[PDB]
């Protein structure tokens, strides 16, 4: 079947889109180059439809049926509890889309009692209705890159249904989501660690080969390449779950109303087509795609016989370290293993390059790189190519966006070179320029959305990377390039220039005390010749990473 269908009405906005990256003197400070930043908008949703409808070829075998009987033996020991309409009304992002029916995500978080009694209605609607389809909205999402030489993106779409359905999901799936990935994959479940775990996870996995060889698999469109039965057999492995009787019923409803396909409908009403594999916003995407990726990869590194193999899986994210048994046998080892991925309808994107140094491996849009901490002790960080990330600090400087990449980047990169120098330094001139270094801001990390404070930034990298993320240097060749070329491209300017701008950010916060001045020394260290010491912050053993800063979860993608 045709993972889409379309009618010719096309996707809409809601408002208008700004396709060209607004200016104003600060987010300028950043860059200059603001002709080569630009925001994806429904003008390309076109060209997304076209990439993402094809026809899907699902020929299973022994050895993934194999895997799918270790899934579900792993699935019965989870138990799962049924979420109330209160904690699921408390678990909804702020700021994802309104519902038709009169209320917001606002309302649903206050528990207003108009939002409740519509979500119950929906819910009674899911236990005494398992077939009916279930109405989505197809949008083009609205992101923002930077140009590239050999290339604008189109668009990526996003499929949800409505707010009061969103929560009626989180009521009958969010504690299945919360445990069964981790029962079921151990180790291999990517979204239980932070970034200092994974790194330490890759650097142990290719550390235990004698030879290793290790590689990341790109899916071509992984959502679309989700089909019916996929669908189906990961509602199966929901079910060995022990359940509440009335969960049993609204996985089976949202299963055949919503999850296997249905209409689309368009911004303006209009009839879209029809989807038949995966909807990117529900709460089940990241799930589904970690589960259905995790069992399609084992069961294809199995029929290519590739030996010794340790995976890492995050949503359609996967990379494999095995046993190498040379270059010509790693290369044929490797189609089979895109053959075997092809036949259980997971074709690939870019086709899979065996990888011999570890930091060459890029997965979850990052690589392993090397620095020194103070006492000259060798660091294993997580780091990236800073144009994006760069691209949206602009933006979002020129911008008020409701959510902001900036956070959740200098959080999930403390320890690098870019997010120091450059995001550390940037966004606390412009928090002491406009008065808001006690704000709490909103930021999504893979779907789970936090509110922080910038001024709680220091205990809560402490917590997350340890203290040798205040006095990393001695950063990689390569690392140190990258950075330095991405600079030159989109008009940044140069790393000295930063660090003597970090100078005055610095006496500025310490000069302010109590957590300010925290941020002054901690964050900004590494910007004098004259060390402070840098002591644990006691605020960091007080928190709670997990807990403290939570404000909700979206499964899928944004609105
Ligand atoms: O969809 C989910 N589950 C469904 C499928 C079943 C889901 C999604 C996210 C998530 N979390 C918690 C753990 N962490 S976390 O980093 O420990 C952290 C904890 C507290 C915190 O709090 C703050 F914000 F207050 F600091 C901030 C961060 C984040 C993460 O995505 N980790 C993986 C990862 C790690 C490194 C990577 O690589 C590179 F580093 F490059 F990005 C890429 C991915 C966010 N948990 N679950």
């Amino acid at each position: 079947s045709m993972s889409y269908s379309w009618t010719g009405a096309l996707v809409t906005p809601c408002a208008a889109e700004e396709q060209k990256l607004p200016i104003n003197a600060l987010s300028n400070s950043l860059l200059r180059h603001h002709n080569l930043v630009y925001s994806t908008t429904s003008r390309s949703a076109c060209q997304r439809q076209k990439k993402v409808t094809f026809d899907r070829l699902q020929v299973l075998d022994s050895h993934y049926q194999d895997v799918l009987k270790e899934v579900k033996a792993a699935a019965s020991k989870v138990k799962a509890n049924l979420l109330s309409v209160e904690e699921a009304c408390s678990l909804t992002p702020p700021h994802s889309a309104k519902s038709k029916f009169g209320y917001g995500a606002k309302d649903v978080r206050c528990h207003a009692r108009k939002a409740v009694a519509h979500i119950n209605s929906v819910w009674k609607d899911l236990l005494e209705d398992s077939v009916t389809p279930i109405d989505t909205t197809i949008m083009a999402k609205n992101e923002v890159f930077c140009v590239q030489p050999e290339k604008r993106k189109p668009a990526r779409l996003i499929v949800f249904p409505d707010l009061g359905v969103r929560v009626c999901e989180k009521m009958a799936l969010y504690d299945v989501v919360s445990k069964l990935p981790l029962a079921v994959m151990g180790s291999s479940y990517g979204f239980q660690y932070s970034p200092g775990q994974r790194v330490e996870f890759l650097v142990q996995a290719w550390k235990s080969k004698k030879t290793p060889m290790g590689f990341s698999y790109d899916t071509r469109c992984f959502d679309s390449t989700v089909t019916e039965s996929d669908i189906r057999t990961e509602e199966a492995i929901y079910q060995c779950c022990d359940l509440d009787p009335q969960a049993r019923v609204a996985i089976k409803s949202l299963t055949e109303r919503l999850y296997v396909g249905g209409p689309l409908t368009n911004s303006r009403g209009e009839n879209c087509g029809y989807r038949r594999c995966r909807a990117s916003g529900v709460l089940t995407t990241s799930c589904g795609n970690t589960l259905t990726c995790y069992i399609k990869a084992r069961a294809a590194c199995r029929a290519a016989g590739l030996q010794d193999c340790t995976m890492l899986v995050c949503g359609d994210d996967l990379v494999v370290i095995c046993e190498s048994a040379g270059v010509q046998e790693d290369a044929a080892s490797l189609r089979a293993f895109t053959e075997a991925m092809t036949r259980y309808s997971a074709p690939p994107g870019d086709p899979p390059q065996p990888e011999y140094d570890l930091e060459l491996i890029t997965s979850c849009s990052s690589n392993v790189s090397v620095a020194h901490d103070g006492a000259g002790k060798r660091v294993y960080y997580l780091t990236r190519d800073p144009t994006t990330p760069l691209a949206r600090a602009a933006w979002e400087t020129a911008r008020h966006t409701p959510v902001n990449s900036w956070l959740g980047n200098i959080i999930m990169f403390a320890p690098t070179l870019w997010a120091r120098m450059i995001l550390m330094t940037h966004f606390f001139s412009v928090l002491i320029a406009r008065d808001q270094l006690e704000q709490a801001l909103n930021c999504e990390i893979y779907g789970a959305c936090y509110s922080i404070e910038p001024l709680d930034l220091p205990p809560i990298i402490q917590r997350l990377h340890g203290l040798s993320a205040f006095s990393l240097h001695s950063y990689s060749p390569g690392e140190i390039n990258r950075v330095a070329a991405c600079l030159r491209k989109l008009g940044v300017p140069p790393l000295r220039a930063w660090r003597h701008r970090a100078r005055s950010v610095r006496a500025r916060l310490l000069s302010r005390g109590g957590r300010a001045a925290i941020c002054g020394k901690y964050l900004f260290n590494w910007a004098v010749r004259t060390k402070l010491k840098l002591t644990p912050i006691a605020a960091a053993g007080r928190l709670d990473l997990s807990g403290w800063f939570t404000a909700g979860y979206s499964g899928g993608d944004i609105y």
